[PDB]
């Protein structure tokens, strides 16, 4: 079942409230996972971590293991969940 694996959505639990949402696309090991987001939609930078402080949410997208940005974008689009994933919070600049 989707948990620390593809399809399961995760979010920055602590750091800047909740201004970053990501999904796991590639699993290296139990700790080493690659998280990413919709490139053209939200602009989520992909990063490979050993799970430092990242906790999954309740929401899940409909994809398989071994997907791409293309895959996620289209499947997210169909599920109408694109806007929720595009939703940006705490995107405030330090100086303005």
């Amino acid at each position: 079942m989707p948990a620390i694996e593809v399809g399961r959505i995760c979010v920055k639990v602590k750091g800047r409230e909740a201004g970053s949402k990501c999904v796991i696309v590639d699993i290296i090991d139990d700790n080493f996972v690659l998280v990413t987001g919709p490139k053209d939609i939200t602009g989520v930078k992909r990063r490979r971590v050993n799970i430092l402080h990242l906790e999954p949410t309740d929401k899940k997208i409909d994809i398989q293991k071994g997907a791409s940005d293309e895959e996620v974008k289209k499947k997210l689009e169909e599920s109408n969940l694109t806007e929720y994933m595009k939703e940006k919070i705490k995107i405030r600049m330090p100086t303005l």
